C-alpha cells in the first residue's frame, strides 16, 4: 500500500496546468536542474532584436515544455523510461526588461535583492536574463529533458549558470509524505503553509497590480534563487544539542525545542525555570518567524546539491534554496533582512554564494509564459 | 508484479560479501561517487608516517563500511530512507606503495597507464593514493554515507578529486531488467561477460602472484576510471543512421548493425549488395571487439556524469567509465590502444579528461583490504 505511494512519482505525469506554472505546488520530484540563460549577442544589444530574441526563446521552451509535459522527451537516452513526474518552469529576470527597453512594464516586485552584509556571491553565478526549471523523479528523464531545452533555444540564448539538485526519492522512503532532510540532516520545509489551504494560494501568487503595463505578472509568482554553500567541516564540531539550537528545532523528531512533534507550534515565549529563552535569541526559526518580519512569508522549495570539492579541498556541497512568493518585499527579503542583521547563528555555517530573482507569469489556455510581456 | 521489480535497489541491502568487494559484480544501483584521495602532509613525506596513515584510512573506511552495509548512515540526514542498496569499495592506487617506500610490493599489473595520443587529461583529475566507490540507489543514502567515510578519516586523508554519476533508477524504468543507456542514448554494457558464468570472474579477478612481494592482490581486482567528456552538441549534428555507424549497433534495439536483437552476435564479416561492410571498418564495437585485441576483454560498469557548463560555454556531461580487470595489461589497455592507433569513430565525439588506476583487493574473515599489504 505504501508502495504504490513509493512508486507513484516515478509512475505519473505532471499536472501541465499547475498554477501558475507547474514546479510551485504539488508534490516535488527528487531531481532538479536549474538553468539561468542570457540572451546572446548582438540581439541583445538592440531593444527591438532582444525583444524579437524573448519571444522566440520563450515561445519555443513553451512548445517543448508542453510536448515533454504529455510525452517525455524525444531522444533514445529517455527510451524505457516512465514519465517521473517530469515538469518545466519558465521564467524572466530584469535584466531582460533592460534590455528589451521596457523599464515601464516592470513591477515593484522584480526590483533587485538588495546586498546583504553575510553575501558572498560570484557574479557568474547570480542573475540571468531568462529561466528554466527542470524538475522530473528520474535523473535521466531530468537530464535529456534539459539538453532538450537548452539546445532548442541555442544560439539565441546562452546558459549563464546552472546547479543541479536531489532529494531523497519517493522509492526509497520508509514515508513517502514525510517532509524531505538537508544535508545537516535537519528537516526542511514544515513551516511552508499546507498545499490544500488557501494560505499556499495568498502566500505564492502575485496580487493584481494597478498599474495596467505591470499585469503582465497578475497570477505569477517570484523566485528567489540563493546557492548556499553548508559549512560541513564546522558544522560536524558541533554535538547534537548545539545544532539543533542552532536553528530551534530537535533533529530526530523535527518538533520545536519545548515541544514534541514536528507539527507543533513553534513556542518563542518558552523560558526554562531560571528564565532562559528555550529557543536562543539566535535561532534560525526565531527570526524567520512570520511575526519578526511583519508578516512576511514564503514556501520554500529547496534542493541538496553536492559539487564534491574545490581545489583547497572544502567541500563544495549545500543547500540549492528557492523561495516563492507574491512579492519579495513581503517574503524573501524582509526575513533574510533579520537573518542576517539579528545575527542568525547559522550564518557562522553558511555561505552565499549565488543568487537570482526571477518573474515566473502565468499564462492563459493558447499563450506561452511572457507572451503579454513580449506582445505588449 | 512489476512493481516489486521497480522497488527492489531501493529496499535491499547490498550483498556485502560480494567478491572481491561490493561493487564490481551483482546489480549496479542507480547512484555512484568516486573519490580519489592523498594521504595529507604530515602523514605523506615520511615512510612511517605514511604506512600509519594508509593502516589508519583503509581500517577506517573498511569499520565503516562494515556499518553502513549492516544499518546504513549513521546521521540524521539519511534516517527515514531505505537501505538502498548501498554499497562501498576500497582501493589502492601504486603512489602510496611509493609513499610508503614499499614499491617493490606494487604488481606488474598496477604499472601505471600508458600515455595515449588521445589523451586529453587535466592532472589535478587524475591519479590518488586511495579510492572509494559509494554507491546507492537513492542520493540521499549515498550523500549521507559519503559524509561520513569523508570526514572519518580526515585529516589523515584528502580529496584530490571526485566525480559523482547516474543511471537510470529502477523506480523509473519499464523494465528494471534491462541494461542502461548513456547520454548519447546508447545502450551500454552489452557485451559484458554475464555475471552467472566463468568468463565474467575469469575477466575481473587478478590470479595467484608468483611471488609473496605481491600476493596482497590475490583475487582481486583492478580499476581503470576514466572521466570521458561527450561532445554532445557535435553528436546532435548527426541523424540516427550515422549515431548507430559510429559504435556499429542500433539505437532503438542495441542489436548489431545487421541484426534484430540486443543480444545477437555480432557478425564482422558480412557486406552489404555494393561490397560494403555491415558494421564499419572503424565502429567502436569492431575495433573493441575482443578478437581485436588477442582475447583482451574487461567488464565495463560507468556512469553517467552531468556538472552543467564550463565557463568557456562547453557542456560538461558524459561517461564515468569504469573498466575492472584481473591485469590492466590484458584488459583496458590493449583494446584503448586499439581504439586510439585504428582511429574510432567514437574518438572524435569524446575526450578523456581524467585517468586513474586502482588496486581494490579481495576482502577476508575480519581483515581490512589492504591489511596484508600495510602490516
Ligand atoms: C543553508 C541555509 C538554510 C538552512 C540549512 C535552513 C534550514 C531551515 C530549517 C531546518 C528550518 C526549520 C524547518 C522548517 O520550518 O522548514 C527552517 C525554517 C525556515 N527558514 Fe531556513 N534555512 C536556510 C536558509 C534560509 C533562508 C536564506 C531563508 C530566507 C531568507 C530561510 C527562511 C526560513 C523560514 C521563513 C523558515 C520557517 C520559519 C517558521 O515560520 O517557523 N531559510 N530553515
Ligand atoms: C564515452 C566513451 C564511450 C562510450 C559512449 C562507449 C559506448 C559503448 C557502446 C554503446 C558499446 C556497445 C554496447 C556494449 O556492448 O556495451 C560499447 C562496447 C564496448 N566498449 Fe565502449 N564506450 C566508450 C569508451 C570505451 C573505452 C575507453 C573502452 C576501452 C578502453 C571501451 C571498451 C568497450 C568494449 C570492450 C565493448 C564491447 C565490445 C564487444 O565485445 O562487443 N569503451 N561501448
Amino acid at each position: 500500500p505504501v508502495d504504490a505511494q513509493r512508486l507513484d512519482m516515478a509512475r505519473r505525469r505532471a499536472d501541465a496546468n499547475a498554477a501558475p506554472q507547474p514546479g510551485i505546488s504539488g508534490r516535488a520530484p527528487a531531481f532538479v536542474h536549474v538553468i539561468a540563460f542570457d540572451l546572446a549577442e548582438p540581439a541583445r544589444a538592440e531593444p527591438a532584436a532582444a525583444r524579437e530574441g524573448a519571444a522566440t526563446a520563450l515561445r519555443t521552451w513553451a512548445e517543448h515544455a508542453a510536448r515533454l509535459h504529455a510525452d517525455g522527451p524525444e531522444g533514445a537516452a529517455s527510451a524505457g523510461l516512465l514519465p517521473a513526474s517530469l515538469m518545466v518552469t519558465i521564467g524572466i529576470g530584469g535584466s531582460l526588461l533592460e534590455a528589451m527597453d521596457a523599464a515601464d512594464r516592470r513591477p515593484d516586485a522584480l526590483a533587485d535583492l538588495p546586498e546583504f552584509a553575510t553575501d558572498d556571491l560570484r557574479p557568474r553565478w547570480c542573475g540571468g536574463d531568462l529561466m528554466l526549471q527542470v524538475g522530473a523523479e528520474d535523473p535521466m528523464v531530468l537530464a535529456a529533458a534539459v539538453d532538450e531545452l537548452v539546445a532548442a533555444t541555442a544560439p539565441t540564448t546562452t546558459v549563464r549558470w546552472s546547479l543541479r539538485g536531489f532529494r531523497r526519492t519517493a522509492a526509497a522512503a520508509q514515508d513517502p509524505d514525510a517532509t524531505p532532510r538537508n544535508l545537516m540532516g535537519q528537516i526542511d520545509g514544515t513551516a511552508n503553509p499546507a498545499q490544500d489551504h488557501p494560505l499556499f494560494t495568498r502566500t505564492v501568487t502575485a496580487p493584481p497590480a494597478d498599474d495596467p503595463a505591470h499585469a503582465w505578472m497578475d497570477g505569477g509568482s517570484y523566485l528567489v534563487v540563493r546557492r548556499i554553500r553548508m559549512l560541513l567541516d564546522e558544522w560536524r564540531r558541533l554535538d547534537v544539542p548545539d545544532r539543533e539550537r542552532v536553528i530551534g528545532r530537535h533533529l530526530d523528531t523535527g518538533a520545536p525545542l519545548g515541544g514534541e512533534k514536528e507539527t507543533d507550534p513553534v513556542v518563542l515565549t518558552a523560558r526554562d525555570a531560571d528564565g532562559r529563552l528555550v529557543i536562543p535569541e539566535d535561532a534560525h526559526v526565531r527570526l524567520a518567524n512570520p511575526e519578526n518580519n511583519l508578516g512576511a512569508r514564503m514556501v520554500r522549495r529547496g534542493y541538496n546539491y553536492d559539487e564534491g570539492w574545490r581545489d583547497d579541498g572544502v567541500r563544495d556541497a549545500g543547500l540549492l534554496f528557492m523561495a516563492w512568493q507574491g512579492n519579495p518585499a513581503t517574503g524573501f527579503v524582509p526575513v533574510q533582512r533579520s537573518l542576517v542583521e539579528q545575527g542568525d547563528a547559522l550564518n557562522r555555517y553558511t555561505r552565499h554564494e549565488g543568487s537570482a530573482l526571477f518573474a515566473v507569469p502565468a499564462a492563459t489556455a493558447d499563450r506561452y509564459p511572457g507572451q503579454d510581456l513580449v506582445e505588449g
